[PDB]
């Protein structure tokens, strides 16, 4: 329908970044998908997820949700709300929230375009 970043939980990504809240279970945008380098263990996926305001590329799936990108077509442009989330900090000090559940409100082919338009989040 119509006000598109209005289905999406602006200001969400500040808040996780900078508050560490973690009980928001906030409504976010898939931009894009890819594997990173993981040799002989699971493969893993990085998504940039976008709040409307923002884009964040330091998301991964936990690998318990790695069917939906391989068979469920959690892909970008879809609309997903995340039930529930941790943020874990490697030795260089960045930050990665990992996603642990989700749930795909709209597909990516019923939403069809990036909502907004969302700017990268600095750090
Ligand atoms: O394929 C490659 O050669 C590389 S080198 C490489 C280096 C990093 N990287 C950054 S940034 N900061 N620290 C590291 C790092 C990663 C793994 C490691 F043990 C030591 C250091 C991250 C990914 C990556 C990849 Cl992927
Ligand atoms: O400074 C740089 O350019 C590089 S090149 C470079 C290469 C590696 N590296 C080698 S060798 N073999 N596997 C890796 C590796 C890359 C990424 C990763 F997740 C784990 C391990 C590890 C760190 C690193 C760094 Cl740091
Ligand atoms: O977004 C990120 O976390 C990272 S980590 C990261 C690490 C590297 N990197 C380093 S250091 N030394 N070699 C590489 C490298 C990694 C993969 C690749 F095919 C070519 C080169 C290059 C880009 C990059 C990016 Cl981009
Ligand atoms: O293959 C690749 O592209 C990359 S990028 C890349 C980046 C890191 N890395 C380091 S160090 N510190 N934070 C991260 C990082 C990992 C995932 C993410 F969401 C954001 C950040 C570790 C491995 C890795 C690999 Cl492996
Ligand atoms: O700095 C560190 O302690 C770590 S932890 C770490 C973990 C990975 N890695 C591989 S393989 N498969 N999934 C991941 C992974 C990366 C970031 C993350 F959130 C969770 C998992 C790759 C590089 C790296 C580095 Cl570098």
């Amino acid at each position: 329908g119509s006000h598109m970043v209005g289905q999406l939980s602006r200001g969400a990504i500040a808040a996780i970044m900078q508050k560490g809240d973690t009980n928001i279970k906030p409504i976010l945008q898939v931009i894009n998908i890819r594997p990173i380098t993981t040799g002989n263990s699971p493969p893993r996926y990085r998504l940039l997820m976008s709040d409307g305001l923002n884009t964040l590329s330091s998301f991964m799936l936990a690998t318990q949700l790695n069917p939906l990108v391989e068979e469920e077509q959690l892909s970008s442009n879809c609309v997903c709300q995340i039930h529930r989330f941790i943020v874990n900090t490697l030795k260089d000090g960045r930050r990665v929230v990992i996603l642990m559940e989700l749930e795909v409100l709209k597909s990516a082919e019923a939403v069809g375009v990036k909502i907004g338009n969302p700017v990268p989040y600095n750090e």
